[PDB]
Formats: C-alpha cells, sequence, structure tokens
C-alpha cells in the first residue's frame, strides 16, 4: 500500500520543465493531489537552478551511493555531495523502510526521444504495471521505456532513494529553454502516473501484462583526435532517430571531409540518447540498446 | 581591393558549429581560400570554448566599444574585456583603415531561424550586395536578413572591428550540440560569401538589387513574477515560428493554467529569436521586427 510520494524537479538545473512544474506545484498542489494521497513536490538542486547550470561541483544524479552518502558532513565537501545526504535524510534513507515509496525524477533531453520512462529493475512487477498503464494511456502519443541493468553501467540516481524509482524524461528540448509542447507532454505523463497509484490504492486489480523495453548494452563515444577532440559527428541519418533500429551496415558518424563511419559488429541495435548535450562531457555519443519483452505478474493492493 | 578577411568562431563558447569549422580550418584551410585571397580562421573566446560555456565573465560579443576597448590593460579586468583588446589589436583597430576588411562571425541559436545574416548598416551597399548574392545562391533554401540598426539597441560586436562586419547565424540547434544538418548549412553560407568576394575582386559588375530585411523595433520580456520569475511561456502557435507574421489578436504567451496572453498594439510584427536560451538572462522572450526592403546601388572593383 502506497503512502509517501514525491516528485523531484531540477536535479539538473538547466532542465527547466521540471523546475517550472515543481516551482508552480510548491504554490498550488491541486493538479498532483489525489483523494487520500499526498505527493510532495521538491527541488533537488537549488543552487544549480539559480545559476541555470547542470550542476555546481559534480553531477547530482550519479552520486546516491555508499561512497558519497556515507561521508562525514563537512563544508569542504562538493556542494552536490552535501546536498545528496540532505536529500537522502529527508526522503530516505536509501535501502531502508522509512524511505519514500515512490519518487518521480523529472528530466529533459536534447535527444529526440519523446516521452520516456526510465526503469531501474527488470524484475519489479509494480513498476512494469505502472509503465504499462502510462504507455497505454498516452497512446497514440509514443512513449518508450529505457532499462538500466548492467552490472557495471547502472548509476546511483536521486530517485533510487525510494522503493519504487521512476525516471520521467521528455525531449527534444535544448537546455535552459521552456517549450510548451514538452511541458504538456511531461504533465500528461505525471497525470497518468498519479492516476495509476490512485487506482492501486483504491484496490483495483491488474491482470498480467507485457511491455516492450530497451536494454542498455553499451555506450559509444565519438571518434576522437590524438588530443581527444571530436573527429566525427552524428551522421544526418542517425540524428533524431532515437529508438529506431540501426543495422550493421548503417551510417553512424560523418567527418568534415565527408567520410561516413558505419556501425559494424554482429547485430541490430537501437540507439538511445542520440546526441545529448550533457553527454559530450561524459564521452557518450549514444547508447546501444537491445529490444526485449518484460512480463508482469498480476497485482493487488 | 578586399585583401584582409577573417572568420571568427567561438565568440560564444557553447556554440559549436563555428568552433568545429574554425578548428578544422586552422589545420586545413583549403575550403576557405580563394585564388588571390588570404582568409584567417580564429577562435575568439578560447577559454569559453575550453569550458564549453557562453562566456567567462561577460558576453564577448557586446563589449567592442570605446568604454571597454580603451581602458588600461590590467589583470583586475574581466577575461572578456582583456580578450577584446587583443582581438582589436590583432584584427582591428576598430574604425581605422588598417583594420580587416571583412570579418565573418559564426553563431548558433536555439531559435528556429534557419540561415540568417545579420546586417549592421542599412546604407551599406557592399554588404547588401553580398547578402543578395548569398540569398540567391542558397535558393530554394530560405535565408533571412536581420537588421540590428538602432538608435539605442545596437551592441558592439566582435565583427564590428571590420569595415564590413557579417554575422552568420544558424538554428535551431541546442547549445553544446553539434548537428550535421546545421554544419552543412553554415558551410554553404560561407562558400557563397567567399565566392562573392572572389567575383568582386575579379572585377565582376554587380547590378542594383533589393533585399527584404527585418528591422529590430522592440525586445519583449516574458511576463515576470512578484519575485521576477517567468510566469508564462511562449505559446505553441508562436514557438518555432520565427519570421512568420504575428497579428495583434494573436497568441503570444501561455500560463500553466493556461490563460492565453495575446499580442496587443495596433499593427503586425515579425518575431525573431523566439525562445533563444542565451537571452532568458538578457530578459528577452523574442524581438519584434518590421519587414522592409533595402536597395543597393550597383558596385564594382
Ligand atoms: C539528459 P538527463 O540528465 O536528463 N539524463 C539523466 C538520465 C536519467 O534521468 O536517468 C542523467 O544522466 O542523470
Ligand atoms: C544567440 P547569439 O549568441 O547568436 N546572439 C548574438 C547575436 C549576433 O550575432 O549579433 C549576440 O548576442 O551576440
Ligand atoms: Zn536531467
Ligand atoms: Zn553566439
Amino acid at each position: 500500500h502506497i503512502q509517501k510520494v514525491a516528485i523531484f524537479g531540477g536535479t539538473h538545473g538547466n532542465e527547466l520543465t521540471g523546475v517550472f512544474l515543481v516551482k508552480h506545484w510548491l504554490e498550488n498542489g491541486a493538479e498532483i493531489q489525489r483523494t487520500g494521497l499526498e505527493v510532495k513536490p521538491f527541488i533537488t538542486n537549488p543552487r544549480a537552478v539559480k545559476k541555470c547550470t547542470r550542476y555546481i561541483d559534480c553531477d547530482l544524479n550519479r552520486i546516491f551511493d555508499l561512497e558519497n552518502l556515507g561521508k562525514k558532513m563537512s563544508e569542504d565537501l562538493p556542494y552536490e555531495v552535501r546536498r545528496a545526504q540532505e536529500i537522502n535524510h529527508l526522503f530516505g534513507p536509501k535501502d531502508s523502510e522509512d524511505s519514500y515509496d515512490i519518487i518521480f525524477d523529472l528530466h529533459n533531453t536534447t535527444s529526440n526521444m519523446g516521452c520516456t520512462l526510465i526503469l531501474e529493475d527488470s524484475r519489479n512487477n509494480f513498476l512494469i504495471q505502472m509503465f504499462h498503464y502510462i504507455k497505454t494511456s498516452l497512446a497514440p502519443l509514443p512513449c518508450y521505456v529505457y532499462l538500466i541493468e548492467h552490472p557495471s553501467l547502472k548509476y546511483a540516481t536521486t530517485r533510487s532513494i525510494a522503493k519504487y524509482p521512476v525516471g520521467i524524461e521528455v525531449g527534444p528540448q535544448p537546455q535552459g529553454v521552456l517549450r510548451a509542447d514538452i511541458l504538456d507532454q511531461m504533465r500528461k505523463m505525471i497525470k497518468h502516473a498519479l492516476d495509476f497509484i490512485h487506482h492501486f490504492n483504491e484496490g483495483k486489480e491488474f491482470p498480467p501484462c507485457a511491455i516492450e523495453v530497451y536494454k542498455i548494452i553499451e555506450k559509444v563515444d565519438y571518434p576522437r583526435d590524438e588530443n581527444g577532440e571530436i573527429a566525427a559527428i552524428i551522421h544526418p541519418n542517425l540524428q533524431d532517430q532515437d529508438w529506431k533500429p540501426l543495422h550493421p551496415g548503417d551510417p553512424m558518424f560523418l567527418t568534415l571531409d565527408g567520410k561516413t563511419i558505419p556501425l559494424g559488429g554482429d547485430c541490430t541495435v537501437y540507439p538511445v540518447f542520440v546526441n545529448e548535450a550533457a553527454y559530450y562531457e561524459k564521452k557518450e555519443a549514444f547508447a546501444k540498446t537491445t529490444k526485449l519483452t518484460l512480463n508482469a505478474k498480476s497485482i493487488r493492493c
């Protein structure tokens, strides 16, 4: 039974949809309340929101792990690290029973991804049902689910503090810009998420279901010079083509001279986060994903 | 007659099309040479480029004026002021005759502008001819001319150092992102600008000509808060509709609720830089322009 729910906004300070929504909702929460359900709106990274920059010292969305959550509180710590524990203390602690039940983390991307749900555990029947509800409701407005196990490549996110972590991501939008079409998409996603919780609390029954998802396999960096400067850019045929299948023969990168670098390897992949501004720094031109089906068992209150 | 020509990239560090081209051209400038014409590529704000950011202390493309260009060279001075003096000694001095003849300044905008040429002087025959040439060669790719000649709203640009300043501006592109299609478009524009110079230097006769330009009349801020915070966003009818006519009763802003805020005033305008990220801090949702025709007298040498 689901009691404590939060919506995080502005983990990254230059992603404004969330910042704008959560700031609005801290003033008039009507839209996100449901009878017998209190949801807390909350700005995760206030200083970065003030400078309208991604982060101050290091990326807040990668540090909710033992290495950082266990360091002794001290004003010598990088801002985001002090902020991480502050948040862990209020909405967690992580890996505990006192922690919130569901945290929604709002994000924007420069990639042409549309409405996307980020799923942190393949085995979780509740999350699979929530996502199935959300995809199906949004239709025909397209909506995809990105999955992260790995083993190596899973990052410790702000919303991992909760029992049920949910990433809501909507793009394309450049950083530091508010677009209405995006804002409308995001608040629709939230509407359906909150409605699912209400229909779970009100004892509704959900039959077994299947959702399609895209599993992370590998990240690909840009071809680079000897100094490490970018030597090729995303091919026009790959630009804006997130989710769509990329075959072993197909063009990936293009150089200034105008030579095409093709995919290679054994098989067909599904590119994700194609040409995200924030990942130039992280050396990820895009993510390779495999399409695979996830099955859920039925669920009751 | 025209011998000194430069191409500036990285005036704004997080605008990458120019950076990428100039950096390529430093190492191989065959694409920007023309027989009997020496062309220098040059990174104007190398530190902003390094930090992938717009600027360090102040906006470099706003300070090429007597006030800043004439203060004594010190270390207390902001990076950009100190850097402007260097650019002025290298490629200037401004308003002097042994300054460079033509300087092209490459920029990107998050606004849906397509290829844009920025004109500084409306009575300037040479540039009106060059702009006419470039428009004609690009056809049927549209190409728009923005005339930033005020009275009081003209800022002091890196390229104003020359006798013939040219702003080249291409969008839509998110900051910090390198897109192939935009890269292609800027190249085409530079190609035709250099082709023009060549033809001119080879005694080619140029008949009179006319161009439609869009004259700056007013900048428009978002409706703000009691605390001075964005209270409404660009309406989706206006989003991405740069250069298109906007009439007095037409939707212009939208609140979260959402109340529509229409234009008002007594006549039709043409918005430009609709939703430009780098201008949220300038407090400018978009600029209002009027469409007007300029004439060039014939020219030769
Ligand atoms: C482009 P983003 O910062 O919204 N991507 C997130 C991914 C997520 O929300 O899980 C991140 O890298 O933290
Ligand atoms: C969005 P931009 O950096 O191209 N704006 C320029 C416009 C110009 O080239 O004049 C500026 O403010 O200097
Ligand atoms: Zn984010
Ligand atoms: Zn610029």
